[PDB]
């Protein structure tokens, strides 16, 4: 029975350094709950990045993997399967986009949009061969290939990782004036953006931000990409972030939750002329699409539908936020999020910090990450109730308190 | 009831247009055979690009997963698991390489073992920052992001696809001269290349090749990097196809038949020397090393070590070749492959070609696709059997015979 020490010194010996995780060793996960080896209960206040928003191991996305796996797992798109298009069906018809392109991580799914954005710079806009420019917001987090790095403004990002991406260009996250003046250059093909910024420690802009990169980027022909990965399926306590001012994306992004933590699955919509730019035999992916993922999301999207998910967020997170702010000033300098999607600055000293603040949270029950030693995330499953909820923000603030 | 052809207009209308798939829709599969809407029994002579080596729908990978699922499936790497380092210390001393690294999807341990070799040029190497160089062979095919396109010779692949990545270097494949005249460059920090090129219609190179390659990175101090995605894993007769030259590669990519199909699960393999200069915080993935993909992971590996696949294959292999040059060579004009990874060259005129042949292979209930239009593949999985294998050859020759 190897204990919590044997599980982390394993890891030390036979896998990569390329992560220092909170010491906490979980074997079960049911709802918002997670157990240890040890037999130690917690609240998850992570949610894998909102992947688990229906909850740990949700019984009727359990069922759907479980049917579809004893049937037929993986034909590669070399052929047909027969759930595919039933699923293409169903997300179009609930995002209202003509068209899906399957893929299986986020990272793919914004690869995949970058492509598109560069393929209909060229065909469709006019763009000359190769100097087609997408913009990024500074703090974006999109991933870790190459590309990606190359529009991050984080060095623990792209620091060492060789020369980077051309034609990728960065403004300030929430600045109207600075993407105005970006996309004075006619060789701008698309702007992509997270309505919230998750890693950047849940960063929202200000109201109207979201309706000024839309009549903008339609002024000067460029598309909007919509990066929901993290904020999209209910997390902020509505389909999609975006909905919060009415704004239809020309690209929307979707992964995380899409399989509520079962399965890889992720999604890039839009219309056919975007879409059809991209021809037989120009993209793809062996697992994308596979008869199992797309079971599995079905499963996903009817669970956030039928529970009402995204109202519980957003009624949930007022409760969170107001709690919150209940904390003296002088150890939680400001609260900010939309629905679930929440987060606390601390008042960093030398002395104590997000870290240490996330040891004594995990030693009284409650499992949360910090994103740069001030910041603190906390985003529990929307399935969460609130005699849960209110059980949590006692553990917060106990802990928080006992300094 | 959906038919295959509601199947093929459902998808033409709510999916993305990225495929031109063979015209058959599968909805069941097990062990070498799958079963289309209509009750139709295959062959797989695919085997989902090797995913599928194990067969589909093995049992004990089944119930690897169905037993893991109910206890959970995604943490993050914000957390531990418990899974992980019993996969991390499994694969390590299996391949005996120090550690792995845990992703997804292929292109995404394409894109870290990039990323390493960068890391290391600049820190081991002593490179001057954004100098690094990364050579790869023409055929070569690692996937579809913006980095593994920008080296590809395939137009299809990269053409439309906006600015490419800097420091990709191209040679011709199966050519020592050319290898030893590109590492003259001090700024070179690796070599990528496939034992066999699998999506290039498998192109074997010469005997030799593999401990050429071996000798001239050792001698001007570059990294070996083999990707061994389709090739790896029992598919050509051996754990890796680099074993018939018994080559020891710097990094060892692997991915496909990893999962027997099940989830998508990758691993990038190597010493520290190499895999210690990506530090905590540099280099990751949301789903990489989760729980559910790591039972799965080890379920299909001892898979393909109890039950001997590899010796099964290159017994299979050798029988399969045999037959398969009993064709006139008028009429197919070269037969090639490794193991269970092989393929034929017809003479394609302008009445005839490999998608015709495709087409009535599938008629007479075998399924493979062509890669060229002159080429077709036959990769069935490794758990077939001998009789199972002449019978399918029965099919070919009755299909390549009826024109
Ligand atoms: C908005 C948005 N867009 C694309 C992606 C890429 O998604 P993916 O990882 O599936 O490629 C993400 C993933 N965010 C992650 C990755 C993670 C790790 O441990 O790697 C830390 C974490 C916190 O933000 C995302 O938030
Ligand atoms: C040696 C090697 N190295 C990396 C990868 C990337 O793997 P991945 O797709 O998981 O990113 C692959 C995948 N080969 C595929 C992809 C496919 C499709 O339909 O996309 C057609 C097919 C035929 O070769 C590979 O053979």
């Amino acid at each position: 029975p190897p204990t919590s020490d044997d599980i982390f010194e394993r890891e030390y010996k036979y896998g990569a350094h390329n992560y220092h995780p909170l010491p906490v060793a979980l074997e079960r996960g049911k709802g918002i709950y997670l157990w240890d080896v040890e037999g130690r209960k917690y609240f998850d206040f992570l949610s894998s990045y909102s992947a688990v928003n229906q909850g740990h191991c949700h019984p009727k996305i359990v069922n759907a993997l479980k049917s579809q796996v004893d049937k037929l797992t993986l034909t590669s798109r070399a052929f047909y399967n027969n759930v595919l298009g039933e699923y293409e069906e169903y997300i179009t018809k609930l995002f209202n986009y003509h068209k899906v392109l399957p893929m299986n991580t986020g990272v793919e799914a914004g690869e995949t949009a970058c492509k598109l954005a560069r393929k209909w710079g060229y065909t469709v806009k006019g763009i000359q061969k190769y100097k087609a420019k997408i913009v990024f917001a500074a703090g974006n987090f999109w991933g870790r290939t190459l590309s990606a790095i190359s529009s991050s403004t984080d060095p623990t990002s792209y620091d060492g990782f060789g020369p980077f991406m051309p034609g990728f260009d960065i403004i300030p996250y929430n600045d109207l004036p600075a993407l105005e003046r970006a996309l004075q250059d006619p060789n701008v093909a698309a702007f992509m953006v997270e309505p919230i910024q998750g890693e950047a420690g849940v960063v929202v802009p200000d109201p109207g931000y979201l309706m000024g990169v839309r009549e903008l980027c339609t002024r000067h022909q460029v598309l909007f990409i919509a990066d929901e990965i993290q904020t999209g399926l209910a997390r902020t306590g509505r389909w999609l972030a975006v909905d919060y001012e009415n704004v239809r994306p020309d690209i929307v992004l979707l992964g995380k939750a899409l399989s509520g933590g079962l399965y890889p699955v992720s999604a890039v919509l839009c219309d056919d002329d975007i879409m059809l730019t991209i021809k037989p035999g120009e993209h793809g992916s062996t697992y994308g699409g596979n008869p199992l993922g797309c079971r599995v999301a079905i499963a996903a999207l009817e669970v956030l539908e039928e529970e009402n998910l995204a109202e519980n967020a957003d009624k949930l997170g007022i409760i969170l936020r107001n709690e919150l702010m209940k904390l003296p000033s002088d150890v939680v300098t400001a609260v900010r999020g939309k629905g679930l999607l929440n987060a606390i600055v601390i008042k960093e000293t030398k002395d104590w910090d997000a870290w240490k603040v996330c040891l004594r949270l995990r030693d009284n029950g409650l499992l949360a990450k910090p994103t740069h030693g001030d910041i603190i995330r906390f985003a529990p499953p929307l399935v969460i109730k609130e005699d849960e909820l209110r059980e949590s923000i006692e553990i917060i603030n106990k802990t928080i308190l006992s300094f």
